[PDB]
């Protein structure tokens, strides 16, 4: 498309919404392509991830770990205006893995703190991916202090599976989880600072070992749990959007499967089916498509049991309906 | 199905094996559907992974570690009745990833010890499932001492390849890998413990480094070599069940290879072909299926080498049979 | 065939070149089955792996980390003469994952210093498939001081996408990617050591941490960046073979994708398409085609970004020609 082909394009303002909701939008594309427009604010701010009060010095798009969920679809252009306030302290830019060029990005939007930028592309590949800040030689350190999100371009068509059928969910959560490396004194206890740069150099030794202290779904153990728990009924589909822009991990949802599930996150490349549990790459953003058949609650989580367990990684599902029995019933009760 | 259709059904009392082997079983179902009955009695025992002599407190289905693989055709109902014995000292359940519900069974089958329960669910997914032991509260530590194995649902026409042509297999064995968190003394000894309680709290701080100290096939270091190496022979058509209930691993055939895997373990996503190294995220089963070509001994290991050969991840198949110099041929034995 | 038949195949000797380059081949085969005959020299060295001096003594298959890519066609035969000159102080094999029997061909190719063999194999199976040496006791030493490359067993027919459309590459570039586990003194300064034997005890006491000192690309940090940079231009298709003989690794094109990956390597097996980041289990090799449609660097990492960028697994891709504004353009510069 020409320049002026593209500026006669069809504009729309998209609102977003904090994870793990996601920003209202169409499974079928609405009309031909368009400019969808998207604003982020960075915030450098304080988040505290486990319950003895630990805290992180968080680098958030849109003032949260992950960044939101963008949704466009195939072909349309995406348009952020990124915000880096001068109350921040940092130069930070986002790097699109759904975009061909300049670093996902990452070259044209280092903005620093009082300066902001207006990027374009064009979302030529479908499904779900990863974008994360890249500042030259601080990557890492941005991207495990939380600043990464993850976007998806929809077929025009909407979903489908292997064979062409149409996959059409009735909701959709976006579950970003994050590796984050706290550093202890003397006493076993974690650090804490008063400025993101003071921990720094701590930081990186412990990024080193390559074992975190934390991993946690939408920024701290227990996020997605208790009170903020994710909802759904029986019959209802659901579309599961996974990120990890720096380790791998193995969702799985306890109780269910992932009916259909695009482990590398790209629609075009057919999915896996009656999924146990699956596998994203760190770097990587993967769906899962799943028809929920029993009430109860669900745990959602990383399956290395002990980073779900023991460092954070689990989220709950609580569905109502009516128990299936055929399904599954207990004969005899536990008893003596 | 409804509960008297269920109760119609025939039912077939099976008597459970020791991995590696498995029990025997129809690759085509043999009628319609039944209710297949298991019985497994949980056994919290010491056991020995190692020459050196290291012991670990195993919580074990069936007193073996992996439990034993279940076999059952799509929608079949597996009933389990699940004992826990007096002598035991901790509660324990069992969830099924093959399950729909309940915590794959999880919530439906808490049972102190003096206790029993018959737990019953529909087999409606093809493929090798995890099943492992989860209490609330105490999930990991209960999969890393061992409590957990796998299941096999097999399509009622038996396996096929991607493109519908029929896999039948001479002979299966089951690899349950398993990853042991020893904790040592000042000295870099393995320590004892009088009680499993005893070792908790200093098994809990190995698990955190998610550093395994042993990593191990059907329980110990070894296992499965010498006059316990798997066999077969040149022409021999051999599935390769394998599972990994918290880590993940990458199992290899070495002189070798997976002719088809379903590397996902789920019978309805198309196998991937003619594999040098698969790979099985922590939390789920897969299987391989080889026709052996070339006579001698095989090393069958996870391809992280050093897990491999370090901490013991690493088992032999001896294979009979004459050698096919087409395939390979020393031209020139190691001279100067 | 019949043996006369294979003793009556031309034999043709081909010069290997060091990675990342690749020796001249065909795409689509040349002619019936050959035996393509290649010939390497062992050799234990010193090398330097990053900007502090750091040494490993490496164990090199034809001088280089990692050994050259051997390129022949499904169903050719593949004779490699192996030299173990006097002047190296350990024996060594080779295990070719590629073939069938006798480890690789590693219980037929065990030569000690002074000696040579020669192996011949029918590459039966398509795809890129890890060689590494594997003496019997100390396979892991010897992989992970660099003892491991790749070869690549092209379709006779050259490449195909999931649809039977040919994928023909302008260039290919073999990324061979080594953890190394070098020991440390109580200062924290990286050890160094007479003869290679003389560090085997520390060494395995770093590699059972499972946790490498450094992992890179080419046998050093940056080996493949600035002036080292790989090359393309806008519109030319590129395949990067990319190999991993004991560790997992996640590689990413920042700024691009991979069009085509076969991420398990084997060509029989449907390539993903659309690919952020694709992911290479430890023990095998992987191969991504591209067409590059913007200029500018690109860095082609591990994306762990921790393993990336602290412990070196980044790479730079230079490519010349016209930027695309259609494809990605900066609305807005970075402005107050
Ligand atoms: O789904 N937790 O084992
Ligand atoms: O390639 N090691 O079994
Ligand atoms: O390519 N690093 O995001
Ligand atoms: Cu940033
Ligand atoms: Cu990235
Ligand atoms: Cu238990
Ligand atoms: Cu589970
Ligand atoms: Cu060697
Ligand atoms: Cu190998």
């Amino acid at each position: 498309a020409t320049a002026a082909e593209i500026a006669a394009l069809p504009r729309q303002k998209v609102e977003l919404v904090d994870p793990p909701f996601v920003h209202a939008h169409s499974q079928v594309a609405e009309g031909g392509p368009k400019v969808v427009e998207f604003t982020m604010v960075i915030e450098e701010k304080k988040i505290v991830i486990d319950d003895a009060g630990t805290e992180v010095h968080a680098m958030a798009f849109n003032g949260t770990v992950p960044g939101p969920l963008m949704v466009v679809h195939q072909d349309d252009y995406l348009e952020l205006t990124l915000i880096n306030p001068e109350t921040n302290t940092l130069m930070h830019n986002i790097d699109f893995h759904a975009a061909t060029g300049a670093l996902g990005g990452g070259g044209l939007t280092e903005i620093n703190p009082g300066e902001k930028t207006i990027l374009r592309f064009k979302a030529t590949k479908p499904g779900v991916f990863v974008y994360h800040c890249a500042p030259p030689g601080m990557v890492p350190w941005h991207v495990v202090s939380g600043m990464n999100g993850a976007i998806m371009v929809l077929p025009r068509e909407g979903l489908h599976d292997g064979k062409g059928k149409a996959l059409t969910y009735d909701k959709i959560y976006y579950v970003g989880e994050q590796d984050f490396y706290v550093p202890r004194d003397e006493n076993g206890k974690y650090k804490k600072y008063e400025a993101p740069g003071d921990a720094y150099e701590d930081t990186v030794k412990v990024m080193r070992t390559l074992t975190p202290t934390h991993v946690v779904f939408n920024g701290a153990v227990g996020a997605l749990t208790g009170d903020k728990a994710m909802t759904a009924a029986v019959g209802e589909k659901v579309l599961i959007v996974h990120s990890q822009a720096n380790r791998d991990t193995r969702p799985h949802l306890m109780g269910g499967h992932g009916d259909y599930v695009w482990a590398t996150g790209k629609f075009n490349t057919p999915p896996d089916v009656d999924q146990e549990t699956w596998f994203i790459p760190g770097g990587a953003a993967g769906a899962a498509f799943y028809t929920f058949q029993q009430p109860g609650i669900y745990a959602y989580v990383n399956h290395n049991l002990i980073e779900a367990f023991e460092l954070g990684a689990a989220a709950h599902f609580k569905v109502t309906g009516e128990w299936n029995d055929d399904l599954m019933t207990s004969v005899l009760a536990p008893s003596g």
